[PDB]
């Protein structure tokens, strides 16, 4: 039907109109890691320590609804351990969770392996955890070759999980450990240098960053924040369906 109607029967909502004009433009493409190349979920990768401390520190965990928290009593579970009663609990909100269990108080806490599990104040296990990345790589690889585009990846993850990802889809130009504002200024940059970009992104930090970008692309499963300022919404968390798109 109408070209909206099109689109969104390609699984995309415009929400601008003169987007299709502004995308001959592009030769720029960004995306923001954390749900966009990858499932938003936090999954355990790792676990060390022994399985007393693995208890402790899901028992502790489930109480709170952080993603975190569920992403370790769900590995847990899976190791086919118990929830155990949990007294004096506290969340934190920056640090993690407290409790106390059989006479030991029990923390699950970041540190920088980043989550570590005390019992006692005395450092006994820790989780390393990270996110899915989503099935392809091929789809990027025919924008490089599409046109001549170029092709960033941003995110506030650490240099660890970015480079790795990157690495995987071939991408050679990343950049990690970065805020909001770091975002906003590497795309200023770029459009001061007469870039033309594309981003795609998903959730808190990605916001103004797309805000600034010619064409913005938030995520389906993306937070509204993010959708409010986006031109396109990609409602199919198909990437794949938004790179032919590029291929004008
Ligand atoms: N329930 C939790 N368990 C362990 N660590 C947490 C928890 N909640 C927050 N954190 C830590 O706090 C950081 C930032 O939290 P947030 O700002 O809410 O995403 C996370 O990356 C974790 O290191």
């Amino acid at each position: 039907l109408s070209l909206y109607e099109k689109m969104l029967h390609k699984g995309m909502i415009i929400k601008n109109s003169n987007v299709y004009e502004k995308i001959k433009e592009i030769d720029t493409i960004i995306f923001n890691k954390t749900g966009t190349l990858t499932y938003g979920t936090p999954i355990v990768t790792q676990f060390i320590g022994d399985s007393l401390s693995l208890a402790y520190a899901a028992s502790v965990e489930a109480l709170s609804s952080h993603p975190i928290a569920k992403a370790i009593v769900k590995y847990a579970k899976e190791q086919g351990v118990k929830i155990l009663e949990v007294k004096d609990f506290k969340e934190i909100s920056g640090i993690g969770v407290r409790g106390k269990i059989s006479d030991k108080i029990i923390e699950v806490k970041k540190a920088e392996n980043d989550i570590a599990v005390y019992i006692n104040g005395e450092p006994i296990a820790s989780f390393n955890i990270s996110d899915v990345p989503r099935p392809n790589l091929k789809d990027y690889l025919e924008k490089l070759k599409n046109e001549g585009l170029k092709i960033i990846i941003l995110s506030g993850d650490k240099e660890d999980k970015v480079k790795e990802l990157s690495k995987e889809l071939n991408i050679q130009e990343y950049y990690s450990n970065l805020s909001p504002e770091d975002k906003v200024r590497i795309i200023e940059k770029l459009k001061q240098n007469g870039n033309k970009v594309l981003m795609i992104g998903d959730g808190v930090n990605d916001a103004a960053a797309l805000a600034l970008a010619d064409v913005s692309v938030a995520m389906g499963n993306g937070v509204d924040i993010s959708k409010n300022v986006a031109d396109i919404i990609l409602v199919s968390n198909d990437i794949g369906t938004l790179l032919g798109l590029i291929k004008n």
